[PDB]
């Protein structure tokens, strides 16, 4: 068989990796999205990956003429018409529990509409928008403080899994379909949200305002901004101003308080930059007071730097352990795949203090992971001839 | 006690009637809505009613200065501020299951949002929009072909009941409250729907388009109009045009067929006028073919004339019985309260054929009802000196 993987991001990358590890005899090809210019971001560039792993990249046009192929769209950006192929072995992963939420912005809309869950759906491509028969789908609940970013990461992940579970069946042809019901079918278009002129409607209830805030929270693209302040989460108060919804009751460095249709809301200014800086050398105590929401402890900057990555690079041992106690991953990575252990090794090197490593190993620090270049911490130390640190790190299980 | 009834429509009228029948010693006052100019429509004018029943009509301003009073808002149109009263005995009926759907157009929005149910809520007035503590509420399911009109009539009815059930408790002061949750609180404003420039979004799924159609179906105000055709219901087909959503696939006297995001839809032109005319003298068979949806058999024109009222006035006996077999009320009334029996008596008079009456009585025709003027069929025949018909009608139980 030939297998054509058209799309982008960690879903296209991780499915392709699994195929490589698991299916030989398959002849792989890649079609990439138009805005994929080779740059890794909060997601990997699938184009860069394919070039490095020698997966031939072809045009959508070339894809039409391949016979004895399977075509699989993973967040692909161009319309695929099944009449342009000799076969009907054409599949898509859609980021919703179809028939609901066909179309665009499916990381926002379920939140805006205050859904209790969402899902991912594997289905056949037909001529229209997310309309072809369903092969498989899985659902999952939305968290109370779900954001568009957290939702999107759940899609990437569940999408990847649902594809890998179904791949053998698509390749063999031994899978079932069910036509999508008309009932409960919904669709949003490109025009349904203007991200370049985002307005929060403040003539709304506290809950509705917060749902809009959280729907529009996706740091790599934007934070919601109100009265010139970037907002990162908030809360519903018990007070109820008599003033008109939208009235600013309080504005300072820390927060905005607004009158709504029902209960006043408190909206936290974003202090993520201040948090990262604090993680360099302040105590867990200092950080717990600086933060307004514990969600900020799992945020990452444009490089993929999280609080734990800062604490590790600066050898701030108390903050590392505290963050872990709040459910932060001790083996967190930046966007190049560089791990906590890699950062903490740098601190060991620069400082000459090796005494903290044991603690971290005990907390589950993994020395054997590899970055996106396929190198471990050991490959780095060998390469840079840091042999005494290599050997000290090598004693640990 | 004094009891001030502020509002409009059959809810304000029927609550006031119950008070009159059931509570003496209460001193009643009325405050009316600004657009209530004394005219009965698909709802009674509360102003006309109060004038005829000698309920003194006062200004909202006068209402503030009444001591030892209770104030009850039933679809009232001006904002009520509890700080303007000596007491806090101030209640409202809202047409939703609060905390959801505060604000406007609550006969549309639950339909647009494809809710499975709605309700009515009795609560205290506080300073804001539909935000005060809840005294009582009842919920009910939305029908699959619910329209804004059918929904609205359910509100009028359930509202009326919930008020009558609770009145003694409000008068005594022996009732409980519960503060409205923030969670699941929603609000729509005046601006959320422009009824003077209504657009149906056709770049949507079949189901979404039909939900918008039905949400905007309220004959006294408007029918949805697409491509210059008034629409009265429709259906989802099994075909799926490849053409773009909104493409008109077929247009004739009977219907529009449109391409959507998923399944084609068939939208019925309104033929209500043609149906009423048919009921004058055509068969049940003829009418069953003329209609495109059985919903059209329960529609009424600006006078309150329904199909059964036409068949009765014209003595079309087969159509009367058939309509009854489809669940039409044999004691239907127009908007002046004039009943089927009143219309059928006219036919008896004009034609001299008395032979059908027995059948109708057997089907449950009620000769003892009174119109809005408080007259029965017998009061009319006495008045007009139609004594042989009076006496023939009088033999029936
Ligand atoms: C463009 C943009 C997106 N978002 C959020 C909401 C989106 O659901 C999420 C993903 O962005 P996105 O550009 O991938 O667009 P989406 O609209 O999510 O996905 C569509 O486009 C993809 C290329 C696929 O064809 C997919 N099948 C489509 O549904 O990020 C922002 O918060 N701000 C933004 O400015
Ligand atoms: C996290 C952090 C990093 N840095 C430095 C370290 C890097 O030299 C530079 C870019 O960071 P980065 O996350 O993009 O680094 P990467 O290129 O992913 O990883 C390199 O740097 C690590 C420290 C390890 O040595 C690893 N073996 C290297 O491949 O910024 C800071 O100065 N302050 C910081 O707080
Ligand atoms: C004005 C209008 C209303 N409608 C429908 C939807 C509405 O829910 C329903 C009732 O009309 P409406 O003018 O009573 O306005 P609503 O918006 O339903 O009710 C508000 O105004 C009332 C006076 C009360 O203050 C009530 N508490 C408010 O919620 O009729 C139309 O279909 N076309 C229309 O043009
Ligand atoms: C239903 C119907 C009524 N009419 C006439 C009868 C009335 O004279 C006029 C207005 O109708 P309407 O529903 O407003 O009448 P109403 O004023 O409600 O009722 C009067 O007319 C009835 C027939 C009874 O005599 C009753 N006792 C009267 O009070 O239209 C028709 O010509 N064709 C019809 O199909
Ligand atoms: N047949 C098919 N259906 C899909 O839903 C789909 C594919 N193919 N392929 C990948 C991706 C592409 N999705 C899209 C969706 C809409 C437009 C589009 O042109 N959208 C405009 C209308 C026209 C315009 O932009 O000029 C819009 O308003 O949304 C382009 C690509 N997609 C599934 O993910
Ligand atoms: N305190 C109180 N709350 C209510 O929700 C309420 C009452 N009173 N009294 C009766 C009725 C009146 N409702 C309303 C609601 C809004 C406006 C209003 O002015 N609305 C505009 C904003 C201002 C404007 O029109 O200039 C809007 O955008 O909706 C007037 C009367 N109503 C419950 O039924
Ligand atoms: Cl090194
Ligand atoms: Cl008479
Ligand atoms: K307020
Ligand atoms: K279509
Ligand atoms: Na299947
Ligand atoms: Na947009
Ligand atoms: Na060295
Ligand atoms: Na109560
Ligand atoms: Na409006
Ligand atoms: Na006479």
């Amino acid at each position: 068989m030939k297998l054509i993987i058209a799309g982008k991001n960690n879903i296209a990358v991780d499915v392709t990796k699994w195929i490589i590890k698991t299916i030989s005899d398959i002849e792989l090809y890649s079609v990439c999205n138009e805005n994929d210019h080779g740059n890794d971001s909060f997601q990997l560039s699938f184009k860069k990956f394919c070039i490095q792993f020698n997966i031939p990249i072809i045009s959508l046009e070339d894809a039409y003429h391949l016979e004895d192929a399977i075509f699989l769209s993973l967040e692909f950006d161009k319309i695929i018409h099944p009449s342009k192929f000799t076969h009907n072995r054409i599949f898509n992963i859609h980021f919703s529990y179809l028939p609901a939420y066909k179309g665009m912005y499916t990381s926002a809309w379920p939140i805006l509409n205050n859904e209790q869950e969402s899902g991912v759906t594997l289905h056949k491509i037909d001529h229209g928008i997310d309309t072809g028969a369903i092969i498989d789908q899985q659902k999952f609940p939305l968290d109370i403080e779900e954001t568009a970013k957290t939702l999107y990461l759940k899609y990437i992940k569940i999408g990847t899994e649902i594809v890998i579970k179904n791949l053998p069946a698509l390749i063999s042809g031994n899978y079932s379909i069910v036509e999508q019901s008309a009932i409960k079918s919904s669709y949003y278009s490109k025009k349904s949200i203007d991200y370049k002129n985002l307005m929060i409607d403040l003539n709304k209830t506290a809950h509705e305002i917060l749902q809009q805030i959280r729907a529009f929270t996706f740091r790599d693209y934007q934070l919601p901004r109100i009265d010139d302040i970037d907002i990162f989460h908030g809360e519903i108060l018990s007070s109820k101003s008599l003033s008109k919804p939208g009235t600013i009751l309080e504005k300072n460095n820390y927060h905005l308080i607004l009158s709504t249709i029902d209960y006043d809301i408190k909206l936290y200014s974003d202090n993520f930059d201040e948090i990262l800086t604090a993680c360099e050398d302040k105590s867990p105590e200092f950080i717990s007071k600086l933060l307004k929401t514990e969600n900020i402890l799992f945020e990452k900057n444009h490089l993929g730097w999280s609080p734990i990555i800062i604490a590790a690079y600066h050898g701030n041992m108390d903050v590392i352990e505290w963050l872990v106690s709040k459910g932060v991953n001790i083996n967190d990575r930046n966007y190049k795949g560089t791990t906590v252990a890699m950062y903490f090794k740098d601190y060991m090197l620069r400082s000459g203090n090796y005494t903290g490593l044991e603690n971290l190993i005990n907390l589950g620090l993994d020395l054997f992971l590899k970055d996106n270049e396929g190198l471990s911490v050991f490959d780095y130390m060998r390469k840079n001839k840091n042999i005494e640190l290599f050997n000290f790190m090598s004693t640990f299980n």
